[PDB]
DNA sequence: TATAACTTCGTATAATGTATGCTATACGAAGTTAT
DNA sequence: TATAACTTCGTATAGCATACATTATACGAAGTTAT
DNA sequence: TATAACTTCGTATAATGTATGCTATACGAAGTTAT
DNA sequence: TATAACTTCGTATAGCATACATTATACGAAGTTAT
């Protein structure tokens, strides 16, 4: 009764040893179970199993995903667990819910997406449009677009980099330097290169926005309406504008999204390291250095952004036609 | 005793939670282990360790694989564990017999088998012989024949295959969009394409069928005694009826079976999977795309197909013949 | 008092549950612990931590390898553990002391030892001279050298063989099927491709010896001093009439073993595994088919045979040269 | 307090057990830590786990690297999992702000460093600027240096050289039977080779010195004020004097050090193991080769030292260039 | 008959594996339906 | 507050290297059986 | 001034990492010894 | 004791596919600030 709420309170206390996104989908989920328990007259917390399935169910009948029934019922178990609390999960009636809802949502044709691909033709037909423009926003776009696609790096990491990350081969090919995320979060670091012609569109950028004045900068940053830059050390263009960069791209060659309210009707933050992981694959590079460039480090993953490129070969087509 | 009543109508109420196959597996173990507990009178529920070990063994006389014993503990641990009570593997004695089956079973040379192979000697083998034929059952089984060497896919998956779900993809070749994965994060579906060899085998049975006269029949049918077909959209042709077509087909050409009671005798259901697969390994297919073809996501499976191909030898073979 | 007899007895009842070769270490371990605490006038069992390292410590001064020490603490925690009892090293003063013998003695340079190679050169030296003998013994010998060389298998895998475990490639080549071990205890098991003139070896040997009488056959027997095998399906040519054949073909070539008493000076059961695996390495094999060829799990252990090829590349006398 | 009294007295006794580096690091822990304590006024053992938890944050504010502060909390339960008592890791406090300071740090942007390269560009500028110099001392670091780049061995390592592990190989070229393993499963011991050029200058070095006027005596000695070199058996060269080899050399060519208290301003002792990387890879030498060279079993460090080649770029560049 | 060629054995020392559980195919055989 | 040239020290931080529980090989010596 | 171009935010859904502990180098600085 | 051609069943055994605990992206909507 008390040991649980130090273990909670010691759990808010140390808020900085979880990453802001675990908080924000902790509250967001005690939101939505608070909410249909005041709506079902049950105690929210601790939570009793049988709530917690009904629950699950409720969400499955409100239509949404697996992978969102899954958080939540995630987020309970945290929360118990830490509260020094048995998790829901931790009874046959959550366990077998989530196990059957899984498996009738799948059954029923359900399927994780993953972004539409950005490729190497979409990048060259991108730069060959873009390349001719002197807007600081253009050549920030471009600049943003071929880092994203030549390196991988999630839209977060991007957002992170600063000018002193950034050193440069004995060749003249851009270097930069990047240090965590979900994960990793090491010692040491990786170095992530720049092809000579990415680097050139970066060099513009950095030139046009004289973000160099400062190596403590944000390599990148907001660009105003009258086309000045506002470079800054302590702020860092929002994850948000940066999937605004690749939706924007997608409308100026595709036009408006359609009206379905699907996801991944246009490219999003995710879409050129899906798209350079799939064009590697279909160039024949190894696993290991596939993994290497985008910092898997299990060979299921990669698999997973490929998990898309199944596609007839026409391998046995072709054995029996001859 | 009430807290396993409980559990035990948990199982029940979410018994969607697993398939119907996992089910009647499960009926088939309890049912057997009753039976031999009433025979030798001792209690099936809970079972004691002592019990549990003196029953592996009788398994072990009768006979049974390793991975057959195994499947029987393991249900029994099912039960067990999702009840409330001590699962039998989590006693010392049963651990240890477990460990005893296993080491001695290997001794006296016991190997995991597969499905005879059926090549592409196998397949022209067989047109030569019924290609002409009129009969309508021979018209069904080549087209069968030829769908499941080209496609690779399993039993009843060919089952499931509705005629809307057929297309065209180039020089009237077809197009069966197939769907082989039940995961969440997996592809929705890919698409087989047939020879032009096997799209004229198929044509030739939905025209003397008739299945095409409604998109929703499934593509094979039942063909009765009077030779004609029986198209339905709501019942499909059982996979056991389906492994009949490769026996029937293996007596057409080298008649009765060993009658040695041994297995995989004549053609089964996976004979054209592993046929298929030697047949692209001879003629050097990278092994991305035979993993394509099977639709592995790895190769652990397929490697056993063609363990026995020269072109599988290793390199001391390599070595050694220089 | 009687928790332990039962536990005990228990793990002698599923004797099968564990090699035979580990009861027989068990029981030498035994015995020399048991004498030591009778000329020192202790209790055998249960074993007293402070007395278990002076134990260890009148080893380390007896000059045994750490290896063995290892071994010696190894059984005695078996013992204890599966009595049901605490381990020995689960105190301070055993665990302490033994990383401070293997310290020690590998300070002082102990280092442990693998098997003399026989490689490529010592198979085809030997093959040439034993080539053209007729007698029984040298046919077995020669056909014995090639199987240990070109499959690196283990000298007791290859006392198990049976004639009915040797299929054949479409090419030629003998494939033998083998199912467990150390380990590899499994399902489904391996197939092992000989070269085309190692193939001819084995096949000279079948005929001379007449072991194809039999399928049940094992591979290999004895030879009497007339000349005339002895087939035999329910006795293997002991391991150490094998590790003889090893010795004898040293010998041959090179004259009678040193006085030193030290390890090694011959080759031995494991010369060909170890020189293989050597040669691959020096070929240019990559891991994952060095790895397969020894049934090697991980790239750990291959490392290790390759422990010992250390030596000048010359690499950086080269950088420097020039 | 009677059994943490025999678990320290099990420490000392067998205190062989580790080294005396790993013993020193132990000792400066408790020191801080108990010097924080009486400043604190906290019982420093047992250690309660929130003033663990409050010290840890003081090593943070102190601005030590998550490495650093991962050693204090490291010894710290080393000491109390020894003895008996409960580690404070194993608190959930404790855990918790080891999880906020690593995470914390990592956002800061914190890496880890590595020694600052001496190539063969700065080994050739040396050798040119100190390569007629009649001075002992010059003589003697100029050999050392070589050795160093030539040879990729550590420094404690080349302290430990003796005269009598000098050979000849070939072309009058030298020969140093060095040892690299500290492990019971690894090589006795190596054979590194010297270019003809190295070769030379410790020749020169020996000659001017009279080391080799006793087999016993270390290749490298003390040279005093006077010039005057002072062979030793007993007595090699402090690794600190090595050290100062390195930063003397690089003072020679570019003067006193960047006063920013930073690390590896100057050359280090394991400045020519990253230079000699560099370089065999910048002249594309084959992995393997540059591992038996440092002595690696794994290329988790060599990747390191060359990660920002024009070589490592990755297959990315290499698409993207064409 | 001595004796090659093992086998058995006991102490000494090097090498090696480290998971399960759910679901689909195998196949003889009983059950069903329209020729 | 001689100073070059080290050594010894204390504390930070980079570079490695794993443990446990079996199972299997190494080899001299003594017993075994068809010749 | 309206307005581009963000930022912040809250629900929905895809992606990812899963270790430590022992020992050696780093380097300013105090201690020692023979020029 | 019609029979071809299946279907349904029961039990053996081969073929796959993983869980948990976070952390990070997807995108519409409403608020914010230099122009």
């Amino acid at each position: 009764s008390d040991e649980v709420r130090k273990n909670l309170m010691d759990m808010f206390r140390d808020r900085q040893a979880f990453s802001e996104h675990t908080w924000k989908m902790l509250l967001s989920v005690c939101r939505s179970w608070a909410a249909w328990c005041k709506l079902n007259n049950r105690k929210w917390f601790p939570a009793e199993p049988e709530d917690v399935r009904d629950y699950l169910l409720y969400l499955q009948a409100r239509g949404l995903a697996v992978k969102t029934i899954q958080q939540h019922l995630g987020q309970l178990n945290m929360l118990h667990r830490r509260s020094g609390l048995p998790r829901p999960s931790d009874s046959n009636a959550v366990s077998l819910v989530m196990r059957r809802i899984r498996k009738e949502n799948v059954d029923a044709g359900e399927r994780a997406k993953q972004a539409l691909a950005f490729e190497r033709t979409d990048f060259d037909q991108v730069r060959s449009l873009m390349e001719n423009s002197d807007r600081c926003q253009d050549i920030r776009n471009l600049a943003f677009l071929g880092i994203a696609y030549n390196t991988l790096l999630k839209i977060a990491e991007i957002a992170r980099i600063r000018v002193k990350d950034i050193s440069r081969t004995d060749g003249g090919r851009m270097l930069i330097h990047i240090g965590r995320t979900k994960t990793l979060v090491s010692t040491a670091g990786v170095e992530k290169a720049l092809s000579l012609g990415v680097t050139k569109l970066v060099e513009r950028w950095i030139s046009v926005s004289g973000v160099a004045d400062d190596p403590n900068n944000y390599l990148f940053c907001r660009v105003r309406k009258n086309g000045v830059a506002a470079p800054s050390a302590t702020s860092q263009l929002s994850t948000r504008a940066l999937e605004g960069i690749f939706e924007a791209t997608h409308r100026l060659i595709y036009g408006a999204k359609d009206d379905s309210g699907q996801r991944y009707l246009a490219w999003s933050g995710h879409s050129a390291r899906v798209g350079a992981a799939r064009d590697m694959a279909r160039a024949g590079v190894s696993i290991p250095e596939i993994m290497q460039a985008g910092g898997w480090t299990n060979v299921n993953i990669v698999m997973n952004y490929i998990r898309n490129l199944d596609s007839e070969t026409g391998a046995m087509v072709r054995l029996l036609e001859d």
